[PDB]
């Protein structure tokens, strides 16, 4: 079903939330930024289906709302990060079952 990625915690912490995501091949999975900015979308590597390198977007939503949606197909775990907030530990992941 249709998910989404927040970016930060309540608790003024930049981290992806949920950390962990899972999803079919054909569910979307959004991204909205709950604070501790900006943010951005960085994958890190997914298998043979996909592009996590280029659906990677530098476009730093500065403007707190609602970065995008993005739908997914390829069957695998994706992973991405922060590219800000990397040492602050801020890591998730994406599974398309
Ligand atoms: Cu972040």
């Amino acid at each position: 079903a249709s998910v989404q990625i927040k970016m930060g915690t309540d608790k003024y912490a930049p981290l992806y939330e949920p950390k962990a995501l899972s999803i079919s091949a054909g569910d979307t999975v959004e991204f909205v930024m709950n604070k501790v900015g900006p943010h951005n979308v960085i994958f890190d590597k997914v298998p043979a289906g996909e592009s996590a390198p280029a659906l990677s977007n530098t476009k730093l939503a500065i403007a707190p709302g609602s970065f995008y949606s993005v739908t997914l197909g390829t069957p695998g775990t994706y992973s991405f990060y922060c590219t800000p907030h990397r040492g602050a530990g801020m890591v998730g992941t994406i599974t398309v079952e």
